[PDB]
């Protein structure tokens, strides 16, 4: 029924995981069985990925886009740096209201951190 473009631009003020006070962050972008992962950027709390990906939308009123951030360093597990979720229905109504703006999304389940993303929903 449509296609959702997700532009994961950057994140700011991420949680530190390494002894030097930095992290090596990556972002996973998922919606049911579909997922993408950004590259890991070394030694930053403010990674700029400029990563673009596309999702097929099956159910406008059920589909939920998730962004989950992780640290990737020499030790397992990859440390959780927060998550945010956005129903595709909300993307649709935000796009109608505000046009193609960059959204800053607060990360939940972590103490600090925001992810900057632009959505483009094209419904057939």
């Amino acid at each position: 029924i449509g296609r959702l473009m997700v532009h994961v631009i950057e994140a700011t003020e991420l949680k530190a995981c390494k002894p030097n006070g930095k992290s090596n962050p990556y972002c996973e972008i998922s919606m049911g069985s579909q997922s993408y992962t950004t590259r890991t950027i070394q030694d930053t709390l403010n990674p700029k990925w400029n990563f673009n990906c596309q999702f097929f939308i099956k159910d406008l009123y059920q589909d939920v886009l998730c962004l989950t951030l992780f640290d990737r360093d020499q030790f397992s597990p990859d440390d959780f740096l927060g998550r945010t979720e956005i129903p595709v229905a909300k993307i649709r109504t935000e796009q109608e209201s505000k046009g193609p703006m960059t959204r800053r999304l607060l990360l939940h389940e972590v103490p600090t951190g925001e992810v900057w993303v632009r959505f483009d929903l094209q419904l057939f």
